[PDB]
């Protein structure tokens, strides 16, 4: 039950993401994530490229309910492999 969400802009994505992670920049992710993580218990993850905009993101989504986000920080401090542009 865990999934992780780039709330970054997409352009970032395309020159690093984390190896398996969707992108979903976090105006769309307040909408989509009802349609790629229906269930609200899933761990979802967010990051971007430093934390700014994840820590908005877990705070967000945790107001949209669901019961268990967490915030993996910037794509600089997460330390998971990676693929890129």
């Amino acid at each position: 039950a865990e999934h992780w969400i780039d709330v970054r802009v997409p352009e970032q994505y395309q020159q690093e993401h984390v190896q398996g992670a969707i992108n979903i920049p976090l105006k769309e992710v307040k909408e989509r994530i009802a349609t790629a993580v229906p269930d609200k218990n899933d761990t979802v993850k967010v990051y971007c490229n430093a934390g700014r905009q994840s820590g908005q993101a877990k705070e967000i989504l945790s107001e949209m309910g669901y019961t268990h986000v967490e915030n993996a920080g910037g794509l600089k401090d997460i330390a998971m492999p990676k693929v890129k542009g």
